[PDB]
Protein backbone atom coordinates (compact mmCIF):
# COMPACT_ATOMS: atom_id res chain seq x y z
CA UNK A 1 0.00 0.00 0.00
CA UNK A 2 1.54 3.32 -1.04
CA UNK A 3 -0.73 5.57 1.04
CA UNK A 4 0.27 3.29 4.00
CA UNK A 5 -2.89 3.69 6.07
CA UNK A 6 -5.62 1.29 4.82
CA UNK A 7 -6.52 -1.66 2.45
CA UNK A 8 -4.45 -4.54 3.87
CA UNK A 9 -5.36 -7.51 1.65
CA UNK A 10 -4.85 -11.24 2.37
CA UNK A 11 -4.86 -14.89 1.11
CA UNK A 12 -3.27 -18.21 2.14
CA UNK A 13 -1.61 -21.30 0.66
CA UNK A 14 -2.37 -25.02 0.41
CA UNK A 15 -0.62 -28.09 1.90
CA UNK A 16 2.13 -30.27 0.42
CA UNK A 17 0.39 -33.43 1.72
CA UNK A 18 -2.12 -33.68 -1.16
CA UNK A 19 0.23 -34.85 -3.95
CA UNK A 20 1.48 -38.02 -2.26
CA UNK A 21 -2.12 -38.44 -1.06
CA UNK A 22 -4.01 -38.91 -4.33
CA UNK A 23 -7.62 -38.05 -3.48
CA UNK A 24 -9.32 -36.05 -0.74
CA UNK A 25 -13.15 -35.96 -0.98
CA UNK A 26 -13.48 -33.11 1.58
CA UNK A 27 -10.55 -31.10 0.12
CA UNK A 28 -12.78 -28.05 -0.63
CA UNK A 29 -13.89 -27.92 3.03
CA UNK A 30 -10.28 -28.02 4.25
CA UNK A 31 -9.40 -25.16 1.88
CA UNK A 32 -12.47 -23.24 3.10
CA UNK A 33 -11.44 -23.83 6.74
CA UNK A 34 -7.88 -22.66 5.97
CA UNK A 35 -9.25 -19.54 4.27
CA UNK A 36 -11.69 -18.87 7.13
CA UNK A 37 -9.19 -19.32 10.00
CA UNK A 38 -6.81 -16.58 8.74
CA UNK A 39 -9.57 -14.05 7.97
CA UNK A 40 -11.19 -14.29 11.40
CA UNK A 41 -7.75 -14.14 12.99
CA UNK A 42 -7.04 -10.94 11.04
CA UNK A 43 -10.33 -9.44 12.30
CA UNK A 44 -9.55 -10.59 15.86
CA UNK A 45 -5.99 -9.19 15.59
CA UNK A 46 -7.40 -5.82 14.45
CA UNK A 47 -9.82 -5.94 17.41
CA UNK A 48 -6.94 -6.81 19.79
CA UNK A 49 -4.85 -3.94 18.37
CA UNK A 50 -7.76 -1.53 18.83
CA UNK A 51 -8.34 -2.79 22.39
CA UNK A 52 -4.64 -2.78 23.41
CA UNK A 53 -4.30 1.00 23.01
CA UNK A 54 2.35 -11.81 23.24
CA UNK A 55 -0.89 -10.37 24.60
CA UNK A 56 -2.53 -9.77 21.22
CA UNK A 57 -1.30 -13.11 19.83
CA UNK A 58 -3.27 -15.16 22.37
CA UNK A 59 -6.28 -12.83 22.10
CA UNK A 60 -6.85 -13.58 18.41
CA UNK A 61 -6.96 -17.36 18.74
CA UNK A 62 -9.88 -17.29 21.22
CA UNK A 63 -12.39 -15.74 18.81
CA UNK A 64 -10.71 -17.62 15.93
CA UNK A 65 -11.03 -20.96 17.79
CA UNK A 66 -14.70 -20.29 18.70
CA UNK A 67 -15.61 -19.39 15.08
CA UNK A 68 -13.75 -22.47 13.86
CA UNK A 69 -15.17 -24.63 16.70
CA UNK A 70 -18.71 -24.26 15.39
CA UNK A 71 -17.72 -25.05 11.75
CA UNK A 72 -15.51 -28.03 12.73
CA UNK A 73 -18.43 -29.66 14.57
CA UNK A 74 -20.69 -28.94 11.57
CA UNK A 75 -18.01 -30.32 9.18
CA UNK A 76 -17.55 -33.44 11.37
CA UNK A 77 -21.33 -34.07 11.41
CA UNK A 78 -21.50 -33.66 7.61
CA UNK A 79 -18.49 -35.98 7.17
CA UNK A 80 -19.91 -38.60 9.56
CA UNK A 81 -23.28 -38.48 7.77
CA UNK A 82 -21.71 -39.99 4.63
CA UNK A 83 -20.01 -43.37 4.26
CA UNK A 84 -16.93 -44.57 2.40
CA UNK A 85 -18.41 -47.95 1.42
CA UNK A 86 -21.19 -46.41 -0.71
CA UNK A 87 -20.98 -46.75 -4.49
CA UNK A 88 -22.41 -43.26 -5.06
CA UNK A 89 -19.97 -41.69 -2.58
CA UNK A 90 -16.96 -43.43 -4.20
CA UNK A 91 -18.34 -42.63 -7.65
CA UNK A 92 -18.54 -38.93 -6.77
CA UNK A 93 -15.03 -38.78 -5.29
CA UNK A 94 -11.78 -38.58 5.11
CA UNK A 95 -10.30 -38.52 8.61
CA UNK A 96 -6.72 -37.50 7.78
CA UNK A 97 -7.71 -33.96 6.70
CA UNK A 98 -9.04 -33.14 10.17
CA UNK A 99 -6.03 -34.60 12.03
CA UNK A 100 -2.89 -34.00 9.92
CA UNK A 101 -2.87 -30.21 9.13
CA UNK A 102 -4.09 -29.48 12.66
CA UNK A 103 -1.15 -31.64 13.86
CA UNK A 104 1.21 -29.28 12.02
CA UNK A 105 -0.55 -26.17 13.35
CA UNK A 106 -0.98 -26.99 17.09
CA UNK A 107 2.77 -26.52 17.62
CA UNK A 108 2.83 -23.38 15.46
CA UNK A 109 2.32 -20.85 18.27
CA UNK A 110 3.51 -20.76 21.89
CA UNK A 111 0.23 -19.15 23.01
CA UNK A 112 -2.30 -21.97 23.46
CA UNK A 113 -5.88 -21.62 22.17
CA UNK A 114 -9.19 -22.94 23.51
CA UNK A 115 -9.69 -26.29 21.72
CA UNK A 116 -5.95 -26.92 20.99
CA UNK A 117 -5.37 -30.42 22.40
CA UNK A 118 -9.07 -31.34 22.72
CA UNK A 119 -9.36 -32.50 19.09
CA UNK A 120 -8.38 -36.13 19.69
CA UNK A 121 -11.89 -37.58 19.52
CA UNK A 122 -14.01 -34.42 19.14
CA UNK A 123 -15.48 -35.66 15.84
CA UNK A 124 10.51 -34.29 0.05
CA UNK A 125 14.12 -33.42 -0.78
CA UNK A 126 15.55 -30.40 -2.70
Amino acid sequence: IEIEEKENQDYTAVSQWQLKKFLSPIYQPEFEDWMMIILDSMLKTKQSYLKLNEDSVENSLNGFSHLFSKPLMKRVKKLFKNQQEFILDPQYESHLNVKNPLLELVKSLCHVMLLSKSTILEISLV
